[PDB]
């Protein structure tokens, strides 16, 4: 998260930490609970072992509220395209359901095909970087306001506003940012976006895949 400020701890409680391929410091996203037993991300995070931390605040130390479930099957949508980025989304099931609690459980998501009017101020967090020379070992947040879609249309290759949304005002230094990728972007309090790319330099506007373009998919994988 770039010009966040740190989250008041646990104020977050679907927010989930995934270490992507053993190797401990190999790949790094952001996630979060949809049911006890699922965690919504992004798809370009996939790893064939995914460790997944829940009910953190400061993910470098063991604390006494987090709960370490590993991914019993990561599930990337199936027309998920890694040289173009879209459908940048993937359901983790997880190896055990986690105990509900004040510091775990689930973030609501939107309605099937609810959209998002550009100007709307909304929040993501993550355990990203903050710049492109200093990370974050707790948890942090930034408000950011959607994007008409001709911004990232002129911008970036192949987005689709109906699968992506377009945020972050250009005139301001705050961004989802790398390690942020897979993380919530909560308008009104609902999950309407995951993290998805935008420029390595951090500037907005950027890219978040729209939560609400696959809920019939969410559904079914869900439904098992
Ligand atoms: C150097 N970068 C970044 O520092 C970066 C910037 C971001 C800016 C805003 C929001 C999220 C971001 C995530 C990252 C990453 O590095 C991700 C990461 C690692 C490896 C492969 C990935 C494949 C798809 C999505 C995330 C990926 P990571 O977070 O998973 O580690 C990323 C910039 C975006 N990328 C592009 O090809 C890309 C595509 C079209 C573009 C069009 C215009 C301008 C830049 C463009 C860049 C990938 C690397």
């Amino acid at each position: 998260i770039i010009g966040g400020r740190e989250s008041r701890p646990h104020s977050r409680p679907y927010m989930a930490y995934l270490q992507i391929q053993s190797p401990a410091g190999q790949s790094r996203c952001g996630g979060f609970l949809v049911r006890e037993d699922f965690v919504l991300t992004a798809a370009h995070c996939w790893g064939s072992n995914i460790n997944v931390t829940l009910g953190a605040h400061n993910i470098q130390r063991r604390e006494n509220t987090q709960q370490h479930i590993t991914a019993r099957r990561a599930i990337r949508h199936p027309q998920y395209n890694q040289r173009t980025i879209q459908n940048d989304i993937m359901l983790l099931q997880l190896s055990r359901r986690v105990r509900r609690n004040r510091n775990v459980n689930p973030v609501a998501l939107p309605r099937a095909q609810e959209g998002l009017r550009p100007g709307t101020l909304c929040t993501v967090a993550g355990w990203g970087r903050v710049s492109m020379r200093r990370g974050t070992d707790t948890l942090r947040e930034v408000q950011l306001r959607v994007q008409r879609d001709r911004q990232c249309l002129r911008i970036f290759g192949s987005y689709d506003p109906r699968r992506q949304i377009c945020v972050g005002d250009r005139r301001e230094r705050k961004a989802a940012f790398k390690g942020d990728s897979g993380g919530p972007l909560l308008c009104n309090n609902v999950a309407h976006g995951i993290v998805s790319y935008g420029k390595s330099s951090g500037v907005p506007p950027e890219v978040f895949t729209r939560v609400s373009s696959f809920l019939p998919w969410i559904r079914t994988t869900m439904r098992s």
